């Protein structure tokens, strides 16, 4: 299992434009488009993403070709963030895949703000960061993708995904 399996389980692909979980016009594998509730501004976006017309559908292909540049901006994202940079530094192979998920899903930002947790973490206390991360709009919103996320920081293993 790695970063792009991992990410694929907990999104799905979609080739046509669809609502996310929060209402938001996505596509692909969890890519998001716009917040705006316009389908017309979504397929704009859609159109300036791929560099073509689609009228709002694409390939597997661009599929992927988006997923691989949004898993590498989660990535650099967290290299260049003074926040999320050391947690990631500080962590093993499989508990940096579970940071990366967290921010593709909901942002440098977001995730930045997870401060307790962060500390947690960072200290190697597995248990308590699984517990404070639960207490969350997170996990309260999507439950079923937090818990095997969380259970990979707790755990260390890919257990949840297989
Ligand atoms: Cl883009
Ligand atoms: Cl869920």
């Amino acid at each position: 299992m790695n970063i792009f399996e991992m990410l694929r389980i907990d999104e799905g692909l979609r080739l046509k434009i669809y609502k996310d979980t929060e209402g938001y016009y996505t596509i692909g594998i969890g890519h998001l488009l716009t917040k705006s509730p316009s389908l017309n501004a979504a397929k704009s976006e859609l159109d300036k993403a791929i560099g073509r017309n689609t009228n709002g559908v694409i390939v597997k292909d661009e599929a992927e070709k988006l997923f691989n540049q949004d898993v590498d901006a989660a990535v650099r994202g967290i290299l260049r963030n003074a926040k999320l940079k050391p947690v990631y530094d500080s962590l093993d192979a499989v508990r940096r895949a579970a940071l990366i998920n967290m921010v593709f899903q909901m942002g440098e930002t977001g995730v930045a703000g997870f401060t307790n947790s962060l500390r947690m973490l960072q200290q190697k206390r597995w248990d308590e960061a699984a517990v404070n991360l639960a207490k969350s709009r997170w996990y309260n919103q999507t439950p079923n993708r937090a818990k095997r996320v969380i259970t990979t920081f707790r755990t260390g293993t890919w257990d949840a995904y297989k």
